[PDB]
């Protein structure tokens, strides 16, 4: 079988952005809350761990011991002067730097550690240590700008481990799909004029960030035609998913050729999700971890790397996570989702659904079909 | 004059240890934090706005009165509510389908249904112009005999019998834009042409796979029932134009003597219990919109019943500007929510297909 | 009539992300549950349970003031009120020892000592015979310059400096059993003979390691601070005799024109933040010796200024039964603990002890 | 000191006590709580594992895969009519069979699995596998009585793992030393017309069960003389309970000759715990273990097994258990307590710590 390695560390739960309701800092009129505060709980990651163990699903994995980022690996795409602001920022007691990426004292070190998770998940699947991999980190990444946190997200994950791999496996072509349901606007950004890396985002049409869609924003210069935007209306679902899957991203990667494919795997396209609108379920999630299981093995030797953004339902993410996680070790267990039949009963109905199919044609037809 | 119905008790029923609406057990972890979904913060939180914003000064708060017997038993068999007392009493359970209680759940129920008794009882009696009744639990999913979705008791059919009891009202309206499907109200009034039903929900979510734009009454009520489904993703312009297109043309072809609202915040942008994208504004709106039909059509007298609504972080900013709307007042809150959530509503291509829907919705109403 | 004195806003006070009073980072892991230690629940279950009796409906709750920076300045230097505001503008710190606030805790703060403020002014002015203000944040560890024990304003000193410039009044009694050392009293009026500060708490508790009993003040105020330690592990028959035989002689003594009790709940049998073994009907029975002492040399004026108190769960029932005294009202609550914190209290030899210890205060008074 | 066996399953965290406020069961005044529902709260446990993750311990010790009790090992102590209908009740959605011991549904699993975790430790002790250990129970069990479950312990943890270790090595003599806060009346109940088990309880005189001291409860029959309360009063801090344990519960160890010692170790002494009021603090409980290491070096081949119970301050439970492991593996860690230094302050003065060494000079008179 594939051994999957299972990139955590118990300090990424520690990561902690304050006193908010939800995403919304507690002052004038928004009242603290009595239960946890924030929406990147903790418990919103810790939860798919412990149905991973609860399961056995864990004891089929390997889990190394990842080492944290460097400076010299955070500062391949960072500058600096960011990472000494960080960092004073966080000795100083905790902050934000940014456009809602608060974190608490010591946040600094946490990050570090999240990013080295899906370093080392990126560098073992090229070593060949393990056959694929997930990482959960937290604090997410991909939607951390060059020198802007933004969005839960104070490095830049997947562009940090991409830079690595290039530095110390020398690998030339990487696509990195990212169907967390918010718009992987960072690792846009990073390789916005680049051709070796192939970003693609499926997201909710104007989520985050907030009003923007960008199917026509397809890369500049030397990377124009390796940045790929497929926003979805407000309301899609498994069926939606999966046709854009198969229509646009799936042949996007056979036309690529990529010596790794990294999904940055947001669980919060799930249906209760707070901070989004989207109807999928765990299946949904098993499924297209097998698309990207299948697209690997036909196009770089099973090279496959997943790493946790967000998600935000506590009691609904880890059944996502858990049928992908399965997928993506081969593993089967006993674990029943039980939500799953109202979900299938949620998901649209044949006047929504031709609605969708009319939306990803076009998007087809936009891209020259 | 704005009347608000509310009791403090309504804050301590408890649905018990379920992750979300999860019942916890087999591979469902416990919570660390609040437990369940209908949470007495997602409640509380509302009123605690309307305080701390000075709203809440300038309404009248009668003290709350518990319904009676006889006026549940108006909807419900006694057995029904026998066994409801008798289970509450031995420390709470669940009679239905997603119903669970806590001990005394039963006495907290009929505390919650009296305040909308009395809300609809002092508008008709002129105490005041218009009311809003913050129930909890909520109603508008409870079956003459089946408590549902956090549901137990049928407040808002309740509150309407006793009103023909009391007052002897002739034609009501409910309008439902909580976001699920009122299949209580629907049930209970199907074959009766003196109650008018409307509802207007996210298509298949609860009751899961249902959508009844068909389903249109039985007997003599047929013509008085009228489901609006909506598609999931839907938002401000979609709902506005069906208020405009199906929902206010129907209260003008049945002239109500009284409009009731049931009133969920759960069509609200960040609710985990549905897909819509609702905002504090489009509260705002479609409130003025049916005190507009009240006062067009029935000397104003409008009532608000509070049913679903899970998002404790927004859900106090929907209802609070449910609250101005319905007072007439204007206070300084300013919805911190509200310019991310305008940026969230759907474009043109979305936009044009809920049109589309909501037109031939209108055209199969013949 | 009692007068209560209370806003929503006190409950938006938040101290910010710390397990219990441990601040996150390093160590300490963010909690899954209720951020804090002075959570708002833990003030806020105690209005609730007096809703929920019926017992609120029989008090009168004046509209909240807030204290003005002229009243906060007759205590504190207007430069620590700059720089509090200011911190609270840039979203909160801390500017003293252990004293947490979030963005606009400075508002919260002003808001909590006009309740103190009022409090005292209307029981001065014979508008209610006694009263009980509901502060948050808590005000009997802060200094004129430095907040502490989360507390961030000197409500009781100022509430007091403000009855002296409004009523002239000439001596004024204040009677601290919140469970630790009122230093902030103590040094505000430590050379000041027309405020007599007592203070019960436990020995060593906080501030951490001060006992205090030869502190009796100094110049024109020796003999006008009274500090009463009391071990670790001390109940209501110790308290009882701490209040029989010091407290209540020393008030006797003083002839007070006004008694105000710094009422934290924090000696009670489960708190988390002492080590005392107090119940609900300590604190009926103690505020019972305060109303006789009241009626006996003030004209039954009195007044209850809440302070501490963390757990969540019991300090509901211990300041519903004070209020209940307060008020001379009946209710049906019961306090479900109160037989196994009856069983919990010391045996004969540690009864003897805590006697003995008391004994040896009242000789060391001389 | 030693190579040391960490017993934990991620299950032992999904137990739920139910709706209380705190203790108390919500229903009639009190109100549902808005925070972490019950006392016995997942993370009043789970957070001493973290803490244990985050500073490098756990990769120091053996963490053995989870082996559940099975029913012919519970059925050593408790009747199979209890556990029948324990399993009964949990299937159906969860109960409370005894007195302040609630469950979920699904909890019979748990507790039979948390139950497996002291066996499993105890066992792999005697065998050699590792030469101490610890078992991070939930739900504990050192109130549980042989019919009726109290206090949070729905199995005779360690009772139940003291009978499997005799089934399966023949092992003689068992001391169990109780250090957390609360009467041990299960383990005291079900050995006390036995010589066989020397069983110890320091706890806070009267606190629970409720109203009760007993040290005149010395044993029946064959087990007269081996059963040993010590009783302390409220508010006893750190130099009370060295007293204690150097002047009886030591001495007792020594007369008793065991070949195994096992504490039963809850963590609600410390200086912040809700559910009592004494004032131990992460030092208390590293030298507590300390003096238990050595009395299993100098007794029985340095074969020691701590079973947690209680503890109920999720903010300071960490830490004091944290201070535990490190002395039973005898690995350092950076871990500082924040609190230290303020509860040394906090500490009795002259006159409480006179009362404290005189109510136990009292004990130890009264033995004899
Ligand atoms: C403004 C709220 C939208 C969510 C921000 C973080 C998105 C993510 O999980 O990628
Ligand atoms: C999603 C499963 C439960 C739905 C309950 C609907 C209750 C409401 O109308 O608020
Ligand atoms: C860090 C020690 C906690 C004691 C501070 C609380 C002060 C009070 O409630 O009066
Ligand atoms: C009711 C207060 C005490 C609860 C009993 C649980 C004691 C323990 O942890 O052993
Ligand atoms: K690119
Ligand atoms: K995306
Ligand atoms: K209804
Ligand atoms: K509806
Ligand atoms: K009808
Ligand atoms: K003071
Ligand atoms: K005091
Ligand atoms: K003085
Ligand atoms: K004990
Ligand atoms: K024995
Ligand atoms: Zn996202
Ligand atoms: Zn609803
Ligand atoms: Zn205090
Ligand atoms: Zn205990």
């Amino acid at each position: 079988m594939a051994r999957t390695g299972f990139y955590t560390d118990e300090r990424t739960f520690w990561h902690a952005t304050g006193m908010q309701a939800l995403f919304l800092p507690v002052g004038d009129w928004v009242q603290p809350p009595n239960g946890t505060a924030g929406a990147d709980t903790p418990d919103s990651k810790r939860r798919l761990l412990n149905l991973a163990h609860a399961s056995g699903l864990i004891r089929k994995l390997t889990l190394p011991e990842a080492i944290p980022a460097t400076v010299e690996d955070v500062c391949r795409v960072h500058p600096r002067d960011y990472i000494d602001r960080f960092k004073a920022t966080s000795d100083a007691g905790g902050g934000d730097l940014g456009h809602l990426a608060p974190f608490s004292k010591g946040g600094y070190e946490i990050a570090m550690l999240s990013c080295g998770l899906a370093i080392a998940a990126v560098d073992d699947v090229l070593s060949g240590k393990v056959d694929n991999a997930y990482a959960l980190c937290r604090p997410a990444g991909h939607h951390c700008l060059a020198d802007t946190p933004m969005g839960f997200c104070l490095l830049a994950n997947i562009p940090i481990a991409i830079e690595a791999a290039k530095a110390r496996h020398g690998i030339s072509r990487v696509a990195v799909v990212d169907w967390d349901v918010h718009h992987g606007n960072g690792t846009q950004s990073i390789f916005y004029d680049r051709a070796d890396v192939l970003t693609i985002s499926i997201h909710q049409d104007r989520c985050f960030p907030p009003g923007y869609s960008g199917a026509e924003d397809r890369g500049e210069g030397a990377g124009l035609g390796y940045n790929l935007n497929v926003p979805l209306p407000a309301g899609a679902g498994h069926d939606a998913y999966v046709q854009a899957f198969d229509d646009i991203v799936v042949p996007a990667l056979d036309d690529f050729k990529p010596d790794l494919i990294i999904v940055a795997s947001g669980l919060d396209a799930n249906s209760v999700d707070p901070l989004a609108r989207m109807l999928l379920h765990s299946e949904s999630y098993r499924l297209l971890t097998q698309k990207m299981l299948d697209a690997a093995a036909r196009l770089c030797g099973g090279k496959l790397v997943v790493v946790h953004e967000g998600g935000y339902a506590e009691a609904y993410v880890p059944f996502c996570g858990h049928a992908l996680l399965e997928a993506l070790s081969g593993e089967r267990t006993a674990v029943v989702d039980p939500v799953l039949e109202m979900a299938e009963a949620w998901q649209p109905g044949p006047e929504a659904a031709a609605f969708h199919r009319q939306w990803i044609d076009r998007l087809v037809a936009d891209l020259g079909k």
